[PDB]
């Protein structure tokens, strides 16, 4: 639509393309359609989802109450403009808030400010511009000036994607001043009008996209059960798991980085859960934390991935090896997970990336190396079937859940189902696979 395709290093783009142009897909669709689908895929990654979704902390508050409070907050943020919020029928702890589509109306100003790619993503997510994120600004820029903000997606500022207009809180002199970090540019007229939930009901809400919220529902944890979250940072799926069990049971959260673990404890504390035990521990060494084999009722592997399905995302300054180095780690963590899983237990493997190597190929690898594992259907089903290319039958592909960022054309801004459709299809790149363990080991 308005934004260019996601900015990737030619090598990386060629890698992804190699992954999305396997002979199976080319056989199933033809080369032209494969190419077009890949290009549209790269084109939809730059644009924000039509819906921002939030998870209600049902352990402390009801969905209706929080919905009303959010209605109030929204009619506060947008100067009396009230926008609808929808409770997802299948994911009833999830609220959907529509983002206002491409404003092709906003005309640019003379005073300009240029920001980084990540800062641009933040702006597209509904955040404001802060002084450290500004790399360039027009001279004679004063506080209160109406300025146009551009994103340097190629990272060539010591080419410019227009993000919208705002008012300056600082002057050029003040911006490039010697560390005012809490101010910068208030986005008053952005292209995408997404709201900010960074200080709105800290104990009742959690900013979490739809598939990530779907993960825990698919896992389907029950009260009294023992659950393991191998890679639990920052703790969204962990707290969700605890909340689904009404904080009754035990959820072990594991992470390798200390600070992230402290973040997990912080989030668990904010949402009032107590059945969570967080540990700074390497998930690859989890087997005897460490814990005895087959001691967990359910295990979630929200695996570390290339994350090439996140939206919005205007650029990725990554090497090819960085992108392609996830598979061995994922397989180690997966092995640990299988070893720690109880007989007739459930293992869920999830990623927020779009590559074959980190999704379908891992499912094939898992079903080959572990005869004790059996692929299972998922409820609810929200996303499309698995992508062809890893040598999986149609039945196996229909039991996986893959979210395609480019499945519908990019929206522009309705009925209930008309919004639910957008929230379900126009989403981020995500992958979910479900396994049950048949015998012991």
């Amino acid at each position: 639509s308005i934004f260019p395709k996601i900015s990737l290093r030619p090598e990386v783009e060629n890698y992804l393309k190699e992954g999305f142009m396997n002979k199976e897909i080319v056989t199933a669709l033809g080369k032209q359609e494969a190419e077009r689908k890949f290009e549209t895929l790269l084109k939809h990654l730059s644009h924000p989802p039509s819906f921002t979704t939030v998870r209600v902390n049902t352990h402390l508050a009801s969905v209706q109450h929080v919905k009303n409070l959010l209605l109030d907050e929204l009619q506060k943020q947008f100067n009396g403009l009230s926008v609808p919020i929808l409770q997802h029928p299948d994911l009833q702890d999830v609220l959907l808030i529509p983002v206002i589509g491409p404003r092709k109306n906003i005309k640019k100003q003379q005073c300009e400010a240029i920001v980084g790619a990540q800062c641009g993503n933040a702006v597209l997510r509904g955040a404001h511009v802060y002084a450290p994120g500004i790399v360039s600004a027009s001279q004679f820029m004063k506080a209160g000036d109406v300025i146009s903000v551009y994103s340097d997606i190629k990272g060539k500022c010591k080419t410019k994607v227009f993000l919208g207009n705002g008012i300056s809180e600082l002057s050029r002199k003040e911006i490039f001043s010697g560390l005012l970090k809490g101010m910068g540019i208030r986005m008053t007229e952005p292209v995408y009008l997404s709201p900010s939930f960074d200080s709105v009901l800290p104990r009742y809400l959690f900013l979490q996209n739809l598939p990530s919220a779907l993960v825990s529902h698919v896992l389907n944890p029950q009260p009294g059960e023992k659950i393991l979250d191998l890679c639990a940072a920052p703790g969204g799926k962990t707290t969700h798991i605890a909340a689904l069990m009404h904080d009754q049971g035990e959820v072990i959260a594991l992470d390798k980085i200390f600070n992230k673990v402290e973040k997990i404890k912080q989030n668990a504390l904010l949402l009032g859960l107590n059945s969570i035990r967080a540990f700074c521990f390497d998930g690859t060494k989890a087997v005897k934390p460490p814990f005895l084999p087959e001691s967990f009722d359910r295990i979630l592997l929200d695996a570390p991935c290339s994350g090439m399905g996140q939206r919005p995302n205007m650029a990725c300054t990554w090497s090819v090896k960085e992108v392609a180095s996830y598979q061995p780690l994922q397989r180690k963590l997966f092995t640990a997970a299988v070893q720690l899983l109880k007989p007739e237990g459930v293992l869920v493997y999830s990623t927020c990336t779009i590559t074959l190597a980190e999704n379908e190929e891992q499912v094939a690898w898992a079903l080959t190396k572990f005869p004790c594992l059996q692929l299972q259907p998922q409820e609810p089903q929200i996303g499309g079937e698995g992508m062809r290319g890893a040598g999986l039958s149609c039945e196996q592909l229909k039991q996986l859940q893959r979210f395609d960022p480019s499945a519908v054309p990019l929206p522009d801004t309705a009925r209930r189902e008309d919004m639910l459709r957008l929230a379900n299809k126009d989403s981020i790149g995500f992958f979910i696979a479900k396994f049950v363990k048949c015998k012991s080991t």
